[PDB]
């Protein structure tokens, strides 16, 4: 269930917060996000805003990270489009 990464695509706003594949989200400004309908549901909310933080587990890792994605070049059309996929995130 949890929102793993499976693929990142290069250049992608997630390429650039260093999010890599097999990496689990577990927030979005301090927001729990227990499945992509979390995260999808978070990022619809940040729609206008020039950043946002995730708070990631790397793969197999105890580590938990806060990432910054920068938002300022984003864009997804909300009716058509998903908010994971915009950012560079294809799901597990
Ligand atoms: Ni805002």
């Amino acid at each position: 269930v949890r929102p793993v990464v499976g693929e990142i695509a290069a250049n992608s706003i997630a390429a650039e917060a260093q999010i890599a594949p097999g990496t689990e989200l577990k927030a979005v400004d301090g927001i729990e996000t227990p499945d992509w309908d979390a995260v999808r549901l978070q990022m619809v909310d940040k729609i206008g805003d020039e950043s946002t933080t995730i708070t990631v587990a790397p793969f197999g890792s105890d580590q938990r990270r806060d990432v910054k994605l920068d938002l300022r070049h984003w864009a997804f059309e909300p009716d058509k489009e998903d908010p994971v996929s915009s950012l560079g995130i294809r799901p597990r």
